[PDB]
């Protein structure tokens, strides 16, 4: 709940990511999904 | 709650990202969902 | 709730990106949903 | 010398092609080169 | 030297190709190339 | 040099192809070269 990152960093909390230089997605059917209740 | 980042970072809270240089998406049918009850 | 992000910095929360230099999407249905009840 | 080539063909001599539905290119020098002497 | 292709063909003759549906190129220096003397 | 292709054919002489439905290429030198002399 207190992050504290300098310089060239990364951080997160419940984060989904596809970090990186050269990215390709092709011909998918969903990338993304959350449900509650 | 309380985030601090300096010069050239990344940080974030139930985030979904795709970071990244050269980035490229084709023949999706979803790239982002999300629902709550 | 207090987010301080200095020189060349990025945050979020709830948050959903496409960051990057070349982006490029195609031929898709769709890209960002949300839904709350 | 002589091509005939009826409905919905491709045909060719000395050809350099890129066909297809979705094309991308990106971050290149060249792409096409010839030289003679 | 005599090509004869009907419906829904492809021929060719010191042909370079990159045929295909989603055709995606990237970081490249060169992609087509030739010489003579 | 009598090349007969009906449909849904292909046929080549001295060709060089990256036939294919889903093509990705990346971080490359070169894809195609010839010399002669």
């Amino acid at each position: 709940r207190e992050m504290h990152g300098k310089n060239w960093s990364k951080l997160c909390k419940d984060c989904q990511v596809i970090d990186g230089r050269n990215v390709t997605v092709t011909d998918v059917d969903i990338v993304f999904s959350k449900i509650k209740g």
